[PDB]
């Protein structure tokens, strides 16, 4: 089997991605973020506080007539971010694309923080990570992906993020109309329950290339690109007026700005983000202070090649029983 979405940026800046998912019988559609970063496939719900929905779309578990509670199951998650939320847990039938899958944990949110409330464009996360990580307790669960490999022609998924356009997830298949020239292959770690990689080394616009091992993980679920302060201070050196500000949170740099591009390698490839991937616009409506989509990683703890990367590439997730990961141009 395969299945195919289209996932759609959530706003003008792309801070997120969103793909529909069809849950239960008959079907209910919520718009969810997948998050490679993760593991959970989490949803507002009927049963999700009330003062903490604001716009969602919410499962209503008693309205599938192929929901069942797991007993006893409750979740709790926080990502990196400093969000958070939790609950109980059914299982169901969750298609993407037109893959499904039949016993699937859909996670409903009875608690969400105020960042998710906040947000809404966004109705849960379909986490796509190790299914180590899942946070289901007593007994872990395992991801959409996981479940549906088997099944699948090839163990793979890919992640095809638009800048500023829509964009495609697929499941099952590699479209090798997609991309340009040859998919590069690269190791990956499982260890930390992450697409865990090295990339071989940078460049800054026209500059040479600096060959250097750059541990990360590459996670659809973050917005911005997060490096080591060495290679981000190189970054915006090359920006008039670019400096880190601790009271905005990050490198700020002047809207009027032309932003260099920013390499990274994969293997012998290169991907090139161009200059306009990392403006994040206006730190606040009106300023002229921009906020930069290339960040520090210190304190971070690691290094996360997040949407500002991948939107710049055609991203196979290769799910085999030894996994790797794919980067092409296109």
């Amino acid at each position: 089997s395969t299945g195919s979405a289209t996932t759609t940026p959530i706003d003008s800046l792309d801070d997120a991605y969103i793909t529909p998912v069809q849950i239960g019988t008959p079907a209910q559609t919520l718009n969810l973020d997948f998050d490679t970063g993760s593991s959970d496939l989490w949803v507002f719900s009927s049963e999700t506080t009330a003062s903490e929905v604001d716009g969602q779309t919410i499962y209503t578990p008693s309205k599938s007539t192929t929901a069942k509670l797991l007993s006893g199951a409750t979740w709790s998650i926080s990502y990196g971010d400093g969000s958070s939320s939790s609950g109980d847990v059914y299982t169901d039938t969750v298609s993407v694309g037109g893959l499904t899958v039949t016993g699937q944990a859909v996670e409903s949110a009875k608690k969400v923080s105020s960042s998710f409330t906040e947000d809404s464009t966004i109705d849960g996360l379909l986490g796509l990570a190790f299914s180590t990580l899942n946070t289901v307790s007593p007994t872990q669960q395992k991801t959409f992906f996981d479940n549906a490999k088997a099944s699948l022609d090839s163990p793979v998924f890919t992640a095809d993020l638009g800048y500023h356009a829509p964009g495609t997830y697929n499941f099952g298949f590699i479209d090798t109309t997609a991309y340009t020239g040859s998919i590069t292959y690269t190791a990956v770690s499982t260890k930390q329950g992450f697409w865990e990689w090295t990339s071989t080394g940078y460049a800054v616009g026209s500059g040479t290339f600096k060959s250097t091992s750059i541990d990360g993980i590459a996670d659809t679920g973050t917005t911005l690109l997060y490096l080591p302060a060495t290679v981000v201070s190189a970054y915006w050196a090359q920006v008039s007026g670019a400096k880190s500000s601790s009271s905005v949170g990050g490198y700020v740099f002047p809207c009027s700005a032309t932003l260099p591009s920013f390499t990274f390698g994969v293997g012998s490839a290169r991907i090139v983000i161009p200059g306009d991937y990392i403006d994040f616009g206006p730190i606040s409506t009106g300023s002229s202070s921009c906020f930069g989509g290339i960040q520090s990683s210190a304190g971070i703890g690691i290094n996360i090649f997040g949407d500002v990367a991948l939107k710049a590439a055609f991203v196979v997730f290769n799910g085999a029983t030894t996994p790797t990961l794919g980067f092409a141009s296109k």
